[PDB]
């Protein structure tokens, strides 16, 4: 909180990067977070910039979502892949929308990314249910800016 550098403590990046890892055991599609100061520009076309420079639709399904938080306005955007877009609906996205904005509203940006990764594993494993030759196509590490 006081110290600017570091927006979480090693405790508690340990146990948001172990919430992805289990949900990547749930579901065959991705789940990355990347975490920034404040933009020139806009925030959406930046995340689409960002997403495919880190050239995370490198998957099978085209199932990976990156979500951009920008900790100087407080605010949050989630993008999907066009595998999850063209599957899914905005009422799906309402429910991870909802779970992450009601924790950044309290002011817990660990609790409402961790909530948004879990609601989302178990929507997403709805249409894609999990298999046991299933693979592992992203890594759970945390992006900076």
């Amino acid at each position: 909180m006081s110290k600017i550098e570091e927006f979480l403590t090693a405790e508690e990046e340990k146990a948001i990067v172990d919430a992805i890892r289990d949900a990547e055991k749930n579901t065959s599609g991705e789940i990355r977070v990347h975490l920034e100061k404040t933009s020139e520009i806009d925030v959406f076309d930046r995340a689409m910039d960002v997403f495919h420079n880190l050239k995370m639709d490198n998957t099978k399904l085209q199932n990976g979502v990156l979500i951009y938080v920008a900790v100087e306005d407080k605010t949050f955007v989630i993008y999907g892949d066009k595998g999850i877009n063209d599957v899914v609906s905005d009422d799906f996205w309402d429910t991870t929308r909802n779970a992450i904005q009601l924790q950044f509203k309290q002011g817990n940006f660990k609790q409402g990314l961790v909530d948004g990764i879990e609601k989302a594993g178990m929507a997403l494993a709805k249409y894609f249910p999990w298999k046991k030759d299933d693979i592992d196509e992203l890594p759970n590490t945390i992006s900076k800016g």
